[PDB]
């Protein structure tokens, strides 16, 4: 698909058996989901946004299905107000910016 | 231009006679630049990212050249660690996401 940017680029994701909506976010290095429980061990991480920092849990090698495309990667979980798909996962689904 | 997402999608901008690098940011509704002086009056605005909120100055009808494409729009100025080109200006330069 081509997605124009007149509205937020929200897509449906399936992760750990759950369906969510997530924002395709070229400005995010990382993928950040709201609180959910996930398989494997994790490590603590601080990530900086625009207003300051949040604490997250880093899960590696997590399966995510983004708009019907499977990707495996690092997913951070914590108190973000919107689910964010970052560049780490967009590269895996062949996602480009164009003009 | 096709831009892939293996690295940050940084482009060169010209605004207020100055050259800056800015991130093409599909996850930003608005355009936010580091501290700089700008024409016309402004209004105070609060914007919220990950980590919380920052205070900015909102300037309307500001000319910006993004990767050589002219756009006119709202530019927010304040303590962001990175210049961000948001959707409001991306739409003006014909910028899409694709996969
Ligand atoms: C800049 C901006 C607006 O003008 C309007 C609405 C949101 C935002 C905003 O902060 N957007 C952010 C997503 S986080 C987000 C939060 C709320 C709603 C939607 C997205 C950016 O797209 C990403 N954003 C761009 C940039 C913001 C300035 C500081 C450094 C990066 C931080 C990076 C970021 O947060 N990365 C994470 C891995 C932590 C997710």
């Amino acid at each position: 698909p081509q997605i124009t940017l007149w509205q937020r680029p929200l897509v449906t994701i399936k992760i750990g058996g759950q369906l969510k909506e997530a924002l395709l976010d070229t400005g995010a290095d990382n993928t950040v989901l709201e609180e959910m429980s996930l398989p494997g061990r994790w490590k603590p991480k601080m990530i900086g946004g625009i207003g300051g920092f949040i604490a997250v849990r880093q899960y590696d090698q997590i399966l995510i299905e983004i708009c019907g495309h499977k990707a495996i990667g690092t997913v951070l979980v914590g108190p973000t107000p919107v689910n964010i798909i970052g560049r780490n996962l967009m590269t895996q689904i062949g996602c480009t910016l164009n003009f």
